[PDB]
């Protein structure tokens, strides 16, 4: 449990269901953009459009 | 362009390809699990049994 408070299951490649609330977050309208940044053992998604850490 | 480097599109709903990279930093075999944190506009994600912030 978290913020989102949702587990996901990779599919079996990686694939997995971003909530909308990440649409939401970001600028996500049905595609739009999530790129990751790895930290530690966690993953960092953010849009592209909206240059952040990097 | 970031520590990944790599930038997904959703499918519709919200469904994107995470990385191997993602099964690596943290313990995903094919599907494990995959909780996500938002952060301001960000989403943070991280295994399920390794319990961090929350």
């Amino acid at each position: 449990m978290k913020s989102i408070g949702v587990v996901r299951k990779v599919d079996e490649l990686g694939r997995i269901v971003m909530p909308i609330e990440l649409r939401r977050a970001l600028d996500i309208a049905i595609k739009d953009s999530i790129e990751f940044f790895v930290d530690g053992d966690k993953i960092i998604l953010k849009k592209y459009k909206p240059h952040g850490v990097c």
